Formats: C-alpha cells, structure tokens, sequence
C-alpha cells in the first residue's frame, strides 16, 4: 500500500578494516508519485544527528519511487554497540516508521583459526581443497580470504556462519588449488578479520 | 490483501529415504472469514490428479484462516523432475492462483565425501572437530549424519549448500567429540545421502 521501510547495517569488512567506509543505510519502497517527499530523522543511542545524506531519487518502474537516506557511522561506533534508528515520514503514512538496527548482542568471542590439507583420498583429481575452519567466534560479523606468495588467492567459496551448539559461530573456507601447486611446497594461508582478533587480523598457513 | 499462496518441496531426506513420505504442500494464507472456502487443482506434468488431502483448518488470530492442501508424491517422480502445480480458487480472488513446483534441473552429479581430522593445533582443546567435506554434487538437495561404534552421533552442524564455481555445491558437517574420544581410537563416520549416490546413501570413516 503505502511505503515500507528497510534498513540495512554496514558491511562486516569495512567495520572491519581501516580502508572502508561503514554505512547505515535506510531504504523506503513505494513512494508514491503523489507523495514522493520523504522526510527522514536518524538517532544513535537516541541523540539525534544530521549528517546522513540522500541518495539520487530512483524512479522504478512501477509508478514509484525508491528513496535512500545513508548514515556513515564511525567504525568504533558500530562494533561498541550503537543503536541507530531511521524515522521516516511522508503525506501517504497514518504515522512515521521507525526501524532500528546494531550490531547483535552478546559478549565478543575470538575466532580460532584451523587449516585443513586435503583428504588423500582426494588426491586422484587435478584440483584439491585446502579448508580453513573458523569456530569459536562472537558475533558473526565476519570476512575471510585466502593468500599464496604474498598474492591474492581467488578460487575460493566460504559458507555462511552457523550458529554452533555453544551459541557462537563457525563456518568453513574452501580453497581450490591445482593439486601440482599443493605438491610443489607452495605455502597457501587463510585470513581473517572480525573484531575479536588482535588488530581484527589473523592469517594462518598450510603448506605440504 | 486476498489470499497468497505458498508451494513447498518435500524434505530431501524424505524423497531419499525409504521410510519417510515424501509431499508437496499448497499453502493459502489470508484466506478471509468472508470467504472461507478454497478449492484446490492438483496436476502433475500437466495432468490433473485427485488424491491430494486437506489439512484441518486453521484460524489466526488476525481474523484469518490458514487452508492447506498436500499431495503425496511417489519418491521416484520427486526424483524425476516431475512438474508439481498447485491451482487455487477463492472468491476474493479475481483470477485462481497457481504455483508450480519442482526437483532443480540439470544433470545430477555424485557427491566426493572427505573426511578431515581435527588440526593439531585444536588439540589444546577439550573438545575436537571432525569434519566432513561433501562436495561436487547436484543438485543442492542431501543429507548429512553422523556415527559412532554403530551408533548415531548427535552433536554435529552441518552448513546449507554453498553454489561452488563448476556449478555444483558443497558443504561442511562439523562433528565434536571429546578429544579423549577421539585420542583413544574410536572410528566416527559421515554418513551421506543423495540421489546421485549408490542406493541414496554413503559414508566414509575417520579415526585416529
Ligand atoms: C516496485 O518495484 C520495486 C523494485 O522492484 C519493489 O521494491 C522492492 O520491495 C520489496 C518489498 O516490497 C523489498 O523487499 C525487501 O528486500 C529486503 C532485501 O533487500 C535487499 O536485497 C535485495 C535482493 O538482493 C535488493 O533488491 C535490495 O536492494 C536490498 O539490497 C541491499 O541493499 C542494501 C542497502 O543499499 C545494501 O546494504 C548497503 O550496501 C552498501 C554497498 O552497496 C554498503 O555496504 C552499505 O554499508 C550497506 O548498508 C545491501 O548490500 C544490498 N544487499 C543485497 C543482497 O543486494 C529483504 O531483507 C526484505 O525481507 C524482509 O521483509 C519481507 C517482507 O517484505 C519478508 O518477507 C522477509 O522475511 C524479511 O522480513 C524480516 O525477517 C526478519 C526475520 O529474520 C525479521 O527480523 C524482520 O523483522 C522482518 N522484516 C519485515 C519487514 O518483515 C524484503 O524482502 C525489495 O528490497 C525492493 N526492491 C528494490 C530493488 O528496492 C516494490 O516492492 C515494487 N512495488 C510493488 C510490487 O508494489
Ligand atoms: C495473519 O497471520 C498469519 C500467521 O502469522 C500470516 O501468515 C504468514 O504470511 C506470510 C506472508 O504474508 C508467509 O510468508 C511466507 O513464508 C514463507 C516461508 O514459510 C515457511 O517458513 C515459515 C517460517 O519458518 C513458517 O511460518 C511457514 O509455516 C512455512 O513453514 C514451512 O511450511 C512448509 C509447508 O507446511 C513445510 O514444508 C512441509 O513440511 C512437512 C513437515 O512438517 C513435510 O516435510 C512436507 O513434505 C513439506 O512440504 C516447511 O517445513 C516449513 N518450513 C519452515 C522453515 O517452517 C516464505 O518462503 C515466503 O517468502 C517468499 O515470499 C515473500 C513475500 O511474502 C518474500 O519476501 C520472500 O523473498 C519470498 O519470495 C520468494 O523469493 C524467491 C527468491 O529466491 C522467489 O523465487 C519467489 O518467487 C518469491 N516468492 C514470492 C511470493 O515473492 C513468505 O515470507 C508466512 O509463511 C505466513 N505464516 C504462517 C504461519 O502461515 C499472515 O500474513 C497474517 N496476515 C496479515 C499480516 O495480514
């Protein structure tokens, strides 16, 4: 009917590391052609603030329009715990939507980081995998890659995080290699960012 | 507004054991207390059948009922790729809603099952990982237990699917033991079960 409203935290990397810039972002859905003025109010922790910006106006094409206001939020913000609330109104609401987002609850749990070489028995195919095992950690806000020789190692896929019997998280990390890479000595490392580690860095190696 | 309908698949175990019955479910939410009553058209690969049964009502407490109709399906047409429609008739609906329903397609491939010791590094723990790496199959839809001296092996996770790079998938099943159970030689085993395996079902072992 009228507009809905969707709110979006940052990504878990760019909380996460130095480079990004972590968002907030606060979507609303089928604004009317009749009504396209969305006012928007932003609170963290309650205080309210007035640095969020708009995004370009993206008409759809089904007679609405789609309206984004973007909250930077500080990195340290974030991960301590803030609570950020998106209020909007518009003439076609009977009153404001509020949404309200943070990063989950619960106290913080460092990952412990495993490699795994591939099973022998896989070692009749041309490609093996090298899994890297992430468990133990809280919340599940999370990213991992993988590296060999100082580079970028990108044939990999990494499950989601499951929640785990003890209520913190694991998931997994595949990387495939050519097996002849595996066999040669090549020293290939996975790496890992969440905010329970030291510096939000950790990276360990596995090698034949 | 109207009424909406849902389609469900059945549970892969239930289509891959030859114990479980295996149904497709034709969910109708907000069905009013106007205009209770829904009919159901069942077809499979076009041809309409008569042996689908209906659930008893059920009433919200939002002032609507929740009306269900299941259809048994033969583990054989499930795993065929058999094309399951749900038609659905209401007179708050100005036109019958139907919804269609099927297996994934594509040629299905055999899961490689791997199974990995816990990292030495892990073995300053109480509790150890076993894990069981299942991967290359297709379509998503598997199974994944554990056992242990004949005996089935309850405090395992496994992650959903992840869509690999060739086009199958993979996944992880985690399963914790204590590590003098693991220490003392007993063998633990993954048992796996998919429609690309001889009779459904394998499993491979692992033990110190
Ligand atoms: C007219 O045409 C319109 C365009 O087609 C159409 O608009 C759609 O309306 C839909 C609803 O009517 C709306 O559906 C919701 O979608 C949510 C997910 O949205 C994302 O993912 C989608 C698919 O991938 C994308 O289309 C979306 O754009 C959005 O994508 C994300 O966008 C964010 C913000 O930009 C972005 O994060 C930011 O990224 C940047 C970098 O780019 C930075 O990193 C920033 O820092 C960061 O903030 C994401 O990266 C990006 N992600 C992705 C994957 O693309 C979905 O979550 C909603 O689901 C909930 O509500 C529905 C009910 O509608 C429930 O069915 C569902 O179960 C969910 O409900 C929640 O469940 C929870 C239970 O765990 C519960 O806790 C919650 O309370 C509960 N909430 C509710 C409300 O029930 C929902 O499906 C869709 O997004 C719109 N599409 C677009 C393109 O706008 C419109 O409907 C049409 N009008 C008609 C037909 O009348
Ligand atoms: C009045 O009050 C009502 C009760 O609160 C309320 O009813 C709800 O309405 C909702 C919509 O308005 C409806 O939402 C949909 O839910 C879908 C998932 O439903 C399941 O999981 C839920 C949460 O866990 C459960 O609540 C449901 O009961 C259902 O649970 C499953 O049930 C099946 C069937 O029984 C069962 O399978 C069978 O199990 C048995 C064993 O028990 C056997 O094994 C059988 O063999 C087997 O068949 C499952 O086990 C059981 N699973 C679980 C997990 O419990 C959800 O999928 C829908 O999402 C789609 O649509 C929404 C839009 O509404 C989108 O936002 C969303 O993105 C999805 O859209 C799809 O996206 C695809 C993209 O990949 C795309 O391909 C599709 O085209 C696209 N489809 C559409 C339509 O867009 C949806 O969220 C909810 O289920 C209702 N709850 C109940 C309890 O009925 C009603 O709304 C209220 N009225 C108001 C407010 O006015």
């Amino acid at each position: 009917g009228g507009p809905s409203v969707f709110l979006f935290p940052p990504k878990p990397k760019d909380t996460l590391m130095i480079s990004r810039t972590p968002e907030v972002t606060c979507v609303v859905v089928d604004v009317s052609h009749e009504d396209p003025e969305v006012k928007f109010n932003w609170y963290v922790d309650g205080v309210e603030v007035h640095n969020a910006k708009t995004k370009p106006r993206e008409e759809q094409y089904n007679s609405t329009y789609r309206v984004v206001s973007v909250l930077t939020v500080l990195h340290q913000d974030w991960l301590n715990g803030k609570e950020y609330k998106c209020k909007v109104s518009n003439k076609a609401l009977p009153a404001p939507i509020e949404k309200t987002i943070s990063k989950a609850k619960g106290q913080p749990r460092e990952p412990q980081v495993y490699t795994l070489p591939p099973s022998r028995e896989e070692m009749t195919k041309n490609q093996v995998s090298l899994t890297c095992l992430v468990k133990g950690f809280y919340p599940s806000d999370i990213a991992v890659e993988w590296e060999s020789n100082g580079q970028p190692e990108n044939n990999y896929k990494t499950t989601p995080p499951v929640l785990d019997s003890d209520g913190s998280f694991f998931l997994y990390s595949k990387l495939t290699v050519d097996k002849s890479r595996w066999q040669q000595g090549n020293v290939f490392s996975c790496s890992v960012m969440h905010e329970a580690l030291h510096n939000h860095y950790t990276q360990k190696s596995l090698s034949l």
